[PDB]
């Protein structure tokens, strides 16, 4: 009747310590009558520990010294098991009963971790493997908004087979100035570049390269940045709007229609790449009053502090009852999968 | 030096007895100079099964009667590790040094088993993780064909939400009659109904829910049935094109010119989805002479009487020839990969 919640967290990312801190911030809240936490840790190398509630991180208590207690108590899976699916290299683990996993990091988010989970019969917390691959590749995502009459920047993608041809006078005569370049998966912070006159383009196009095979190359986009939290499978609900001031405004300053109107997109949008669980959707609110999609994100942050639970707890879902109702969609969706 | 190939084929599908075959002709093709194979099969019920080459299958000769040989040799996968990442439950496997995936089946090929591989930093043959994904939604597919301005079939797409509120006589004044109905994930064969009047839809629809959660009604299209293999990374190269006679005839009686521009629309179509190592485009070649795209399926058969391999034995590569270079592409994204 507890049902055990597999916690997969860390994960090869600059978000590895965002990560750990969303794991306690999960742990504490977890309600102690519906669920009992089993642990797992991935390493900024790759590899995964299974560790006690009591003993899973170094330094806990100073952001600056926080890592993962790497115990060195390996995971083995189980491919098409059907019950023990997660197994110690060495002798006995609870039997898991849904993964929640918040690993940061290429494989942890764009589908490849779901895809493990689904090859061990694990229900799992978040975006299945289309939904989360394709909001993963920037690219994809954007094709596919602008698929679905969704508005979004303006933008080129090379990969560098055609990086090499760029042309910045062509690119600066349909996309403007400044540029952002950006590699397409990943390409928040990591391998990005704002370029202000043509000159600093060839840079900006090498670097995002170095982190990407593919690299788009967007417009700019004036207007006020809007978030909004996302929650459910078939029938999405959307959470208050929070305001970007440059540093969350919740709730935003501006009218119930611009809100209602930034909601109705954010659904929209999450439908289209086909997310489930939760996403955080970030729009551009124009002069105007035109709403453009910036990024639909399937892993947002988790820790207390973090915009997506605060969306929610100011839509009055607090943290404790936002992470039960995620490990429901993940055990609805294994249900209705299971007579698929 | 020799590299070992790790196949692994069968699958819960109905095409398992074709991956059987598939698994058998690779294996007798595979260069002994090159590659060693190792043998992991899934079960109709999703449990693999490590196989010695002289024995894993029952009834090899008898196509009434092949079967796996259930040896309960059992496999775990080592997520995160980087050597020997799979390993016997029980004493040793060959490390792996590239899998070849054959496995039909939900999970085999949309994305689930790649995730997995990618997990164990296996390089393998064929699409990634988005790709896979991608292809196998056939919703998510048209849309994205639709976004890179390909032709395909007028089409709408329910879930079970939005099902009970379909109109026959709306989809029938916007796409025509016969109406194709199958299931978006899977639908070539199951679940799938030509419906000729709207008396039969609202069972074809019902049928088609019953596999997956989203459905597609599309128009009819009216043209010759051609088919194209592809195969490449980052430049893909196009076969010569056969013709289906409702039965394939290589290569097609069609135009060079036509030719040329079905081969061109093929490598667009895999470039636009995220296609890698290999994949067979369908289309219609209408009247008039528009080429429309049916289908695109990253993972063919590998039979000797399969399509895909006999497109390219028409173009001048080899069976042997063939199997080497998706081996060979396998293993260029995987080291690609490894520097970003």
């Amino acid at each position: 009747r507890k049902i055990r919640v597999g916690l997969i967290f860390g994960g090869k990312s600059a978000e590895h310590e965002v990560s750990l801190q969303s794991a306690r911030n999960i742990l504490d809240a977890l309600d102690p009558q519906r669920f009992e936490p089993v642990l797992i840790g991935i390493d900024k190398q790759g590899q995964w520990h299974v560790n006690d509630p009591d003993s899973f991180l170094l330094h806990a208590d100073d952001p600056a010294r926080i890592a993962l207690h790497r115990s060195g108590r390996g995971v083995a899976l189980l491919p098409g098991a059907q019950q023990q699916q997660l197994r110690p290299i060495q002798q006995a683990l609870a039997q898991i009963d849904v993964v929640f996993p918040i690993v940061h990091g290429t494989l942890g988010e764009d589908g490849s971790l779901q895809g493990l989970l689904r090859m061990a019969n694990l229900p799992f917390v978040g975006s299945g493997v289309l939904g989360s691959a394709v909001a993963m590749d920037k690219d994809m995502a954007k094709r596919v908004l602008r698929d679905a009459r969704l508005a979004v920047a303006p933008f080129v993608c090379f990969d560098r087979h055609t990086a090499a041809h760029a042309d910045v006078d062509t690119l600066i005569a349909q996309l403007g100035l400044p540029l952002f370049v950006k590699p397409a998966n990943q390409g928040s912070s990591v391998g990005v570049s704002q370029v202000r006159t043509a000159d600093a383009f060839a840079a900006a196009l090498a670097l995002a390269l170095a982190y990407d095979h593919k690299v788009l190359v967007e417009a700019a986009v004036a207007g006020r940045e809007i978030e909004c939290a996302v929650l459910g499978n078939a029938v999405p609900h959307a959470s208050v709007c929070g305001e970007v001031v440059v540093e969350i405004v919740i709730p935003a300053d501006i009218d119930a229609q611009t809100q209602q109107r930034i909601q109705q997109i954010a659904v929209q949008a999450y439908q289209a790449l086909g997310c489930a669980g939760m996403a955080r959707v970030d729009v551009f609110l124009c002069a105007d009053g035109r709403i453009v999609i910036n990024e639909v994100n399937t892993l947002p942050g988790f820790t207390r502090i973090s915009v997506y639970p605060k969306l929610w707890q100011a839509s009055g879902l607090d943290y404790r009852g936002l992470i039960t109702r995620l490990i429901e969609l993940a055990l609805e969706r294994h249900t209705d999968d299971q007579l698929l």
